[PDB]
């Protein structure tokens, strides 16, 4: 047993009694409160425990740290990776290109970047699961028309072509057992579905998983985000170069606004989290000036943030067309600024944006290949993480809830309870598949459950 | 790295996330209320919080236990026990009594029970210190006439015998480097005062403790109590058959009432933490019936508890002499209920008491030598725990403090902070030494100096 660790353990232990303490005495101050007076009282309260909890946090991911834990997480996390990646690599060149099982998959979905990337994942995940061969169709393709390969590299080594002794239409696994080339529709309508869609998680993987992973879920999506995304070697020096030229350092929080009464949306609700997180940070090492890079269809915006918030220096992608001339020509440059906001989000220290938003996805399943684990790096101001087509998204019931008003749900421990979304307050929103009743419970009271498929294992 | 470690670390973590979302919502909530509507919102708060920090606490618990942890700690512990009661056993019983170093006690202090206990044990610690073997004197004891080994074992099986080539009262140990047989004197006034006192602990033995034990300092007074307190074989079995009589069965919360505007006083304050740490223990294992050992000087609150708390049950000594007749010669028997209270209370789950009473403090320490860790299994509604002429207890500031009114103190990481009480509310008073001044700081912005002396070490 570390020595460290127990001290830390029972620090945390003592930081939360100290914080019971001073929860029920200053609450039992609010209660003898006027207008006026009260607010003064309430907001000093929440200035204080503001840094209380940060202090358990501090202790927490030091405790996350101590008996080389962190080194042991970062190798554990760097081993299942390499794993899972020489499994892709495999399958992905194979022998006989003429003769092996294939699965075809049409890049040219009507939406966005991010919107399409997510889809040809999709056809990687069924790829993988089918032990078939992923094709990757991309002609004609929106943002490079000359092929995904003008920007990433193939997506095969040994066989990149379409061919074979016979072709069909996705009809489920067991039926095209013998259909040497199968071509994979949008999700969407895909009405045999595999077993291999998220958010599960390959049978062979999960232990090793969750011991290193808070959501092992978005972290096997981003195994296919991680070979997907290679560029090819003028991407890399753009890359590096914008990097430089923006002045992109750590550490650095990523903000992004997808735009065009209400408010999750205006600036400074995105900011709170950002200041949070910042002084959260500075608990732990010296912060020397604080760093956003604001990601923005909203060119307003960026004015805007840096006279609100002259405490903070903001970084943005400026640029009107790539480094070098030459290499507007590969592609229709709506794409030069989406890849490279995608990649300064994902590379970020935290990231404070909009789930609802395919980017954003992007740059936290990419985010999860850049740490043992990324899983807590965010705040979404809606969705919880999900992957467009995943299967229902369901916790389990830990603590008994007996609602306060019917806008809540009540539960008993071991209720499966279909997740809608978490509120942010407290409160997540969901159906108890016991009842069949949706409302309101507190997040606390419930668990992850963690959805799991015997995928093959390919042993090389 | 434990599976279930990780796991619990995370809902830890994220226990705690929630509740700072619960936290400023319903804080945000609270401002825009008033009088009647603000009470009945400000007690759903705090009942709802209640149970959120006790499944943090719950969790907290389990990952105490999870790789073995509680089985190594319970290994751990027991090893340091033995180890240093070798010591003591080995130094009590030198084979040449008549030319043995030798530092003198007596028992008969002008104070209670426990008062003149804690006066032996100070003897006690400082001949370990001092490499004398201890001889208690104790004739015309005021609860046992006949001395303290018609109660309890000798404190040695072979030398208790005051004699010796030369005998002085108590100079300083390396005047009395040569005095065959030192007297000591009460500690109120001992004047060269040695190294060898609370709350520093031995410099050999500090590693291992502060990774057993959450109060290495009360662990290492407990030794003392734990080798004096040996009964005699009529003893033992007569707090057997009490504990039979009485009905006294885990689990167990003890509470001790020392009697004769105000309020650390009424007992609805101490049934406050009873029902709050049964809660807690709700959480992880079923409590049949809730079991109270009340100890007062009180007959008159037995009858009021039991109307006030029909949901509790009352275990009390009610005996009005030994079980076998014959004992009630061996001792005066304002001592039969004493000794039972004390081992009543040591023995409990959990205990509320008034730390600035002797005999909880007793209680206190002999519980530490009852399990791995029971440091933080107490609610003082008084004093910290601190022994009778202890060296100044210090404290080192953690994080800054700005003090919002003058009656509280700043500090500065690093800040020597001399404590005189924590307030259980978020608050403790104490002296900023750097500064000279004492007033109120946050309890959890400031950690534990551990004092440690280069003891004898014994090799035996």
């Amino acid at each position: 047993l570390g020595k460290d660790h127990e001290i830390l353990r029972r620090r945390i232990e003592n930081g939360a009694k100290e914080l019971w303490f001073f929860l029920q005495s200053e609450l039992k101050k609010l209660k003898n409160l006027e207008g006026n007076e009260l607010q003064r009282h309430a907001d000093e309260f929440l200035l204080d425990l503001g840094h209380h909890e940060r202090s358990i946090m501090t202790d927490l991911y030091y405790l996350s740290q101590t008996d080389g834990a962190g080194d042991w997480r970062e190798k554990e996390a760097k081993d299942l990776t390499e794993l899972v990646q020489r499994r892709i690599t495999y399958l992905q060149n194979p022998k006989d290109c003429s003769k092996a099982k294939k699965l075809v998959c049409n890049i040219n979905k009507g939406c966005g970047y991010g919107c399409q990337l997510h889809h040809v994942v999709y056809c990687f995940m069924i790829a993988y699961g089918t032990q078939r061969t992923l094709i990757l169709e991309s002609q004609n393709w929106r943002y490079a028309t000359g092929g995904w390969e003008t920007v990433f590299r193939p997506v095969s080594e040994t066989c990149t072509d379409r061919s074979g002794i016979s072709t069909g239409h996705w009809s489920g696994e067991v039926k095209d057992k013998n259909v040497q080339v199968v071509e994979l529709p949008i999700v969407d309508s895909l009405h045999p579905r595999p077993p291999y869609l998220p958010l599960a998680v390959p049978e062979d993987l999960a232990d090793r998983l969750v011991r290193v992973h808070g959501d092992p879920a978005v972290w096997w999506v981003s195994q296919f985000v991680k070979y997907l995304i290679r560029p090819q070697p003028w991407l890399e020096k753009e890359i590096e170069e914008a990097t430089k030229k923006l002045g992109f350092k750590h550490p650095v929080i990523g903000v992004h606004v997808r735009r065009t009464e209400a408010a999750f949306h205006p600036i400074e609700e995105y900011m709170v989290h950002v200041e949070e997180h910042f002084q959260l940070l500075a608990r732990r090492m010296q912060v020397d000036k604080k760093r956003v890079y604001l990601a923005t269809d909203d060119p307003s915006l960026l004015k805007e943030a840096k006279t609100k918030y002259p405490n903070y220096e903001f970084i943005s992608d400026n640029s009107i067309s790539w480094s070098a001339g030459l290499h507007n020509r590969y592609t229709e440059n709506s794409l030069r600024g989406v890849i490279l906001d995608i990649h300064f989000l994902s590379q970020a220290d935290f990231l404070v944006c909009t789930f609802s938003s395919q980017v954003c996805r992007v740059a936290y399943e990419i985010m999860q290949t850049l740490h043992p684990d990324a899983s807590a790096n965010f705040h979404s101001l809606d969705d919880i993480y999900y992957f467009g087509g995943q299967n229902a998204h369901n916790q389990i019931a830990i603590y008994a809830h007996q609602p306060r008003t019917a806008d809540e749900i009540p539960m008993e421990p071991g209720d499966i309870i279909g997740v809608a979304g978490n509120h942010w307050d407290g409160y997540s929103k969901g159906v108890n598949r016991k009842l069949g009743r949706t409302g309101l419970y507190p997040s606390y009271k419930v668990r992850e459950k963690i959805e799991t498929v015997k995928y093959p294992t390919y042993p090389e």
